[PDB]
């Protein structure tokens, strides 16, 4: 069928470039501008085959869409728009265009965790279930009706890159081209998402993803890996904004107190550079353990050498 891919990353490539193996004619891929070094790797892959790439900056502004932004849409005569990862929203004169509408990717078990920050929230939450859905864009955000989902379990030490790398994408792809199988053969479903376990958070950025240290140390855990390895949880420690990647709880034995102290404003008590890492203490005595830090403008080191 005819095809608007609409969104970019390596994600948008592998989905617009499985699409166009099963034979659907791409008539246009509707992505960011270049930043602006780097064309996005959706434009490159396109224009390579000769489709009609696009860079608008934004759709909407004073509440509202352009005449120049949806025209050029529409001239590409879609039968479908997929939305496989979308950093904006998208005017509903654009959504509903096609014969067939919109469906989009997301990195959660909907209703669970609408917002553009799903998997951060999944782990963040230490959800011990996550997955994606393929839904029916409507005017809400996330809340349209579901196409499919498919679900995994998330490993107690799971990170966004883990996780993502492992199953969101990998599978997510196989997921957006089954579901337009099932449009192609006149088959998808519209689910209407269950009211009962719907949520909606924000969306991380560096700012927010500050470490609160008054929690227990699980959800410490839970906090740096739901942000590992971006936008990355961070705190103050000796006056500079440090990163923190690679969390796993520590049990036993005692331990081992046989790090070097380091001082962390507000830490329920001073952490302890260790040979294996940053030992960080909870509010409820107990422990997670951080392989790898980072300064601003600075590389990973790890947290064992925090001294040298
Ligand atoms: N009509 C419609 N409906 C949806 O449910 C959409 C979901 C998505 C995917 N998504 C899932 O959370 C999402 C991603 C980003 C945004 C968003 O507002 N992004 C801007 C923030 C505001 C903006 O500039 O648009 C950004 O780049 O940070 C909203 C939803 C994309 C387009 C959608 N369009």
């Amino acid at each position: 069928m005819k095809i608007a891919v609409i969104g970019q990353s390596l994600f948008g490539q592998e989905v617009y470039k499985e699409l166009k193996n099963e034979g659907h004619m791409i008539v246009g891929v509707f992505t960011i501008p270049d930043k602006d070094g780097k064309v996005d790797p959706l434009a490159i892959e396109a224009e390579k085959d000769g489709v009609p790439v696009f860079k608008f900056p934004r759709w909407r502004l004073k509440g509202k869409a352009i005449t120049e932004v949806v025209d050029q849409y529409k001239a590409v005569g879609a039968e479908l728009n997929v939305l496989p990862f979308c950093s904006q929203f998208i005017p509903m004169e654009v959504i509903d265009h096609p014969k067939h509408g919109s469906i989009i990717y997301h990195p959660s078990l909907l209703p669970r965790h609408r917002g553009a920050s799903a998997i951060n929230w999944t782990l963040i939450h230490g959800d011990k279930k996550g997955g994606f859905t393929v839904f029916w864009a409507d005017d809400g955000l996330d809340t349209g009706p579901i196409l499919l989902q498919r679900e995994c379990d998330v490993e107690p030490n799971d990170n966004v890159n883990s996780i993502y790398k492992r199953f969101l994408f990998p599978e997510g792809v196989k997921g957006m081209v089954e579901a337009v199988r099932l449009i192609a053969t006149g088959k998808a479903p519209r689910i209407k998402q269950p009211e009962e376990g719907a949520t909606a958070e924000c969306i991380q950025k560096k700012e927010n993803s500050k470490i609160d240290w008054n929690q227990p140390a699980e959800a410490i855990h839970n906090w740096i890996r739901g942000n590992d390895r971006v936008p990355g949880a961070w705190a103050e420690i000796d006056g500079k904004s440090v990163s923190f990647y690679g969390s796993t709880l520590l049990e036993n034995d005692h331990f081992s107190s046989n790090g070097q102290p380091l001082e962390i404003p507000g830490a329920s008590r001073a952490a302890l550079v260790t040979k294996n890492g940053l030992v960080l203490f909870g509010n409820d005595g107990k422990m997670l353990l951080v392989k790898n830090l980072q300064f601003e403008d600075g590389k990973m080191i790890p947290g064992s050498q925090y001294f040298k």
